[PDB]
């Protein structure tokens, strides 16, 4: 109430120094209940000034000046200065007005997006401001659509500057933290919109295990009900809730089977034609609901409806649930039209995502983005791309710019969905791409000839695309430990860099690098290789300090802009001196939680790490060159220590330390065996790549050594030349 | 036109001639102030290398050595030596990378790649220096032409090329620093030795006369007008040219044909980047490989 | 006015500011109070240390209490308190709509330095005129971005010296300085003789400033003032008439490099013209491409 001033038919709430609700009302009452975007307005108490004339109030913070001159408001009656000089000027907000310096945020869905598409704004600005409208209906204490508000306006001004992690935890704390996800969703998901059978699916789910591809999800798309067996009275079969018994003649004997491989099961649904007269569950749904089934009315989808609800939750997707399915892919694309005014996607994801919780603990659903606040109901899937370069290359900036407004769950189809080109080289960047990504589901449209098995392509794409998919799977303690710093501290696993650097400009000109965790920075290749060169580019952006690259220790000096250049096997992921990254020792071995850990570590600095689990906590730390793991609770888990290049202890149980001050720090990465090979593979003359390895060999000055490569008539030879000779300066 | 007398200039004869058009004089006048001022200037120096040329007249005439030679004469074993066909000694004290290609107008400069051979070279004119053995492509606006002499080069200049005299009356010598070095000036009736050696330039001659001596060492003239032999020490006088790697970067940004934003960031970027492989990164990751081109001879030239 | 500024403890006694939270003085010229305060405590002291009048740059919007464009205020407001210290003063401010010619001089503003922006900018001026705001001016040479071009230059300056104003202005670069001295030396020459021009015409000028204030005759005209049956009067957008006695059609294109001269189509009315500066004759009526060097502008003059 002392953070709270009312002046006119306003009502202000200084909720900390950077974040202010604005609320009129025309009936002088003002709204205390929570909306479908805000969960919680309890905020510990700040200090702020205020100036208030009979005709005008000023509210001061440590950020902002905030204005209210009276009446209605107008961009000339409610307006805001920030106390900060990142423009000249547009360091004002004007009621109903956007202003420069939005990072933007995310969007319902990539559905038909061939490359870029427009966001929405988020929280984040340059400028070091942000207004949030609040423009939802007003929830009840259990959380059901109450109505409309009685604050006819309700805006939350943002003023952090650029504290963009303090933002989005406060953001948090004002929406609801993103829930844990379970650790069974961080491994890779099998999905393809193709007519399987029980047998043809346990088959291909047997030939994963066959060719060393750990999976944790077994999706079935929409071929799991019937879809041509639908009379054409009825409509499509786009819409099902009832087994094709020619494909799946005793559904809980297979969901059975993919149990007993460990793996979770969920199953496509488009609910948008509700439960109609031919259904397996339509005669206990018409019963409950009072249809007519001699005229065969239909059960329509009408998420406003707490009885039909109900018989969803509990009559059509409960018999399915009986038989194992584990989630639902709730995958909706029939618009935004309600009688409330709730958009139907919004209503599936929130009642969904509670009633999911009822039979499995942090259970998820699949599904697009519903607005802000919609986090609380992870997954987001972000549907039907178009297979191409261009898709690909936004697909790293969508991801990173989400956690603008707190949707850091994002699961993208790796690969691409539909239409679109085939290109093998494509497919293993996506892949890459989607292993240092939120989620890794693989998933293609309907076409014979777009599955995103490995063993589609040839033997090298092959087993690249294994390699990466066993990566994955290494990689979930590290990010099953940012999953639970994601619910409990606010903090995203994908950062674009300037939340790390938000003052350095370089950081806002790498649209796709992006912090990965705490210990890795990832800047994807996104582009067609050079076939010159036989290797793809990106120019990374190193921040101050000295980076590994994470597979090959290739050595960076920052801060600089370099292009790096890799064959389409291998990826740009960096680690400072002083990374600890724990890996899974054994990524295959089917077990809740790793028997084995491998520490790896990157010489030169300090660090720590903290690896979070269901129920332990292990820290690793790194101190004047002395490594020491402790645990909260002791276990029989076997620690193996990778420091740089050397494995130094195998498999040793419980606490310890040891010294590494007198191990070899240096990776074998060599400026020689580099050059040899990036020459080797290039498609140029002979007589350049006799020249340029016999040139380099002798020339002892690295400013010659630079100054003879200057000369290439290749550019693009020059700049990956340059590459190597900046690591071996 | 005005390439082509540059060239003229550093050649065994800097004989103008044309055919019969209206349009073909060489007159200076006949062409802009900036072109006319130019070609007067490079016309001018020609006299004042007359000393220098006759010099090397005689020894043509007398030990059968040629003013102008190949590279591969002095470096024979010097791959790089067979790979730069328009460069050339120019005598004993100078080597001459001609410009003889149209300017980029994006730079609006003419380049050449010029060998280095081992040592260090500085440009005769403006004193940018280079440090060899390298291969480096160089930029030169149309008024200036690729000359370079070695630390200890030693170059006779007369002093009033516009005055008519049968022999120089006053000579300038150009002593470049950084090494000792020797230069012989043999004229009609004279033998005038020069000599730096350990910082101390000594001049005498076979027979004395009224010639007045002027030293410019590096950039500062020293010694004006001494009559006959004598000797100074230059060991506490200041090495350095002027040259310097700002005010040239400075001057290559504004004259280019390119967007002020490029130029803005170019010079921000580059005054504040401190390590020298960093500020060549910088330029590495520029959009004009042309302009990579040139920012790298002056980030070399200033290593 | 915000609390660090010299003038501020005076403005914040005369409107009751809160000093010890350090309330600003914001921009509100609806308020009476709040503009006597800016013209007497703000502008004030800065004329009596000899300022002779105000270059209003505004860009901040639209938006005010009262729905009148702060713009508008701004200049209506500072026009009129211009005159108070000195006779028949000025501002320099951007367009605020049909009157605002009533608030001289005219400011384009922030350009982008460009052949484009060049080709645009006689058109620009003349078209003016149609709703009687006549004394526009540009930056000459173009403000901000673009790219270096000497000839672009020179071409600009020669436009302005035939504009009403003729304002050298330019962006913060350490590139863009509209010096003659910038360039060669034959651009550094031919701009110093149009700069020295621009003198010569001050009498022509000064006349059509006072026939502008007492005959509503604008100085630059669009062809079709003078020709309004002549289509050839509506196909020619750079081409005007210079106060009554000269045409003038400005080069506005990078020259062919082949000829080493720019070129511009000129409608030549009925009549005997010369060039301005040669004494070439054109018999109109006739549209015929001319040719000038980089150093010289096509400027038209009838017989008498
Ligand atoms: C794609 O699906 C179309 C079908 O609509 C139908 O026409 O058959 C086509 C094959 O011959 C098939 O390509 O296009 C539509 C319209 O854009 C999308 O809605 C589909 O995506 C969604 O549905 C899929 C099936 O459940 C699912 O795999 C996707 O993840 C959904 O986005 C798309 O596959
Ligand atoms: C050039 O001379 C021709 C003349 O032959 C005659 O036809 O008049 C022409 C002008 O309308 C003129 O261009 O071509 C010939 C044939 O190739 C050359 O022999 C001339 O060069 C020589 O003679 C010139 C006159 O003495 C002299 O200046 C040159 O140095 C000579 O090589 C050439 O000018
Ligand atoms: C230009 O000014 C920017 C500044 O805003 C700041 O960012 O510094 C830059 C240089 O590093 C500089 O280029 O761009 C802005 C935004 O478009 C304009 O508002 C500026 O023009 C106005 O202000 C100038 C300074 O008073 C003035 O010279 C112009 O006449 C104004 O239009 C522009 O220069």
């Amino acid at each position: 109430n002392n953070n709270i001033i009312k002046f006119d038919k306003a009502r202000f709430t200084v909720l900390t120094e950077h974040l202010i609700r604005i609320e009129y009302s025309e009936t002088g009452e003002f709204e205390e209940r929570m909306t479908q975007m805000v969960q919680n307005r309890e905020f510990s108490e700040v200090n702020f000034d205020i100036i208030e004339k009979e005709e005008t109030i000023e509210i001061i913070t440590s950020t902002v000046h905030l204005y209210y001159n009276g009446g209605e408001f107008t961009n000339a009656s409610l307006f805001a200065d920030v106390k900060f000089n990142f423009s000249v000027y547009s360091n004002r907000w004007y009621f109903g007005e956007k202003s420069d310096g939005n990072l933007k945020g995310t969007t319902r869905t990539l559905d038909m997006i061939d490359g870029e598409c427009p966001l929405e704004d988020g929280i984040m600005s340059k400028n070091g401001f942000a207004v949030l409208a609040d423009k939802g209906k007003v929830l009840t204490e259990v959380g059901d659509i109450a109505g409309n508000s009685v604050s006819t306006i309700d805006l939350y001004l943002f003023a952090y500057g650029r504290d963009y992690r303090q933002a989005l935890k406060d953001f948090y704390q004002l929406t609801g933290n993103t829930p844990k996800l379970p650790r069974f969703a961080l491994g890779n998901w099998w999905s393809r919109y193709y007519d399987y059978s029980d047998k043809s699916y346990l088959a291909l789910m047997d030939k994963f295990t066959d060719k060393k591809v750990p999976l944790s999800v077994s999706v079935i798309d929409m071929d799991w009900h019937k879809v041509s067996e639908v009379p054409s009275r009825f409509g499509s079969g786009w819409t099902g809730y009832s087994w094709n018994k020619k494909l799946f003649p005793n559904p809980e004997n297979f969901i059975d089977e993919l149990h007993q491989r460990k793996l979770k099961v969920t199953l496509n649904d488009h609910p948008a034609d509700g439960i109609r007269a031919f259904e397996d569950p339509y005669p206990q749904v018409a019963q409950t609901l009072d249809l007519n089934t001699e005229l065969e009315e239909a059960a329509k989808f009408d998420f406003d409806n707490l009885k039909f609800r109900k018989a969803y939750f509990e009559e059509v997707h409960g018999p399915l649930e009986k038989e194992g399915v584990d989630f639902w892919w709730i995958d909706w694309q029939q618009g935004a039209i309600s009688k409330s005014g709730v958009d139907p996607l919004w209503l599936l994801n929130h009642y969904q995502y509670q009633n999911a919780q009822k039979k499995h603990k942090n259970n998820i659903i699949l599904s697009r983005y519903a607005g802000p606040g919609s986090h609380r109901y992870p997954l987001g899937f972000s549907g039907a791309s178009v297979i191409s370069w261009a898709s690909l290359d936004f697909q790293p900036y969508f991801t990173s710019t989400a956690s603008n407004i707190g949707y850091t769950w994002w699961s993208h189809d790796i690969g691409g969905h539909m239409q679109g080109y085939k290109d093998a080289e494509l497919s293993l960047r996506w892949l890459q791409f989607g292993v240092f990504s939120p989620i890794n589901r693989l998933h293609s449209s309907k076409s014979e000839f777009t599955s995103k098995e490995p063993w589609h392509f040839d033997a090298v794409i092959e087993q690249s695309m294994i390699d990466f998919l066993q990566l994955r799977h290494q990689l979930i303690p590290y990010l099953y430990s940012a999953n639970l710093i994601t619910a409990s501290e606010g903090r995203a696993l994908v950062e674009p860099l300037y939340y790390e650097y938000p003052m350095e400009e370089e950081a806002y000109q790498h649209r796709n690098q992006y912090l990965f965790g705490e210990q890795l920075m990832v800047a994807p290749i996104t582009e067609k290789m050079n076939s010159l060169l036989q290797m793809g580019s990106v120019e990374v952006w190193f921040p101050e300090g000295t980076w590994y690259d994470f597979f090959s220790g290739q050595p960076y000096d920052g801060k600089v802009s370099l292009k790096v250049y890799r064959e389409i096997t291998e990826m740009p992921v960096f680690a400072k001196a002083g990374a600890i990254i724990p890996l899974d020792k054994n990524p295959l071995k089917k077990e809740e939680i790793p028997s084995e850990i491998i520490w790896k570590i990157f010489p030169g600095a300090d660090g720590e790490y903290l690896l979070l689990e269901e129920d332990n906590e292990t820290k690793a730390e790194f101190v004047n060159g002395i490594f020491t793991v402790t645990s909260k609770k002791e276990s029989s888990r076997k620690h193996t220590i990778i420091y740089g290049e050397h494995e130094i202890v195998s498999a040793k149980r419980g606490e310890f330390s040891i010294d590494l001050n007198g191990k070899e720090e240096n990776f074998d990465w060599n400026f020689s065996t580099a050059l040899f090979r990036r020459l080797d593979i290039a498609e140029i003359s002979y007589e350049q790549k006799d020249e340029i390895l016999q040139q380099l060999s002798l020339i002892e000055e690295h400013e010659k050594q630079v100054a003879f490569i200057k000369t290439n008539e290749n550019q693009e030879l020059q700049n990956s030349l340059f590459e190597l000779l900046y690591s071996g300066k």
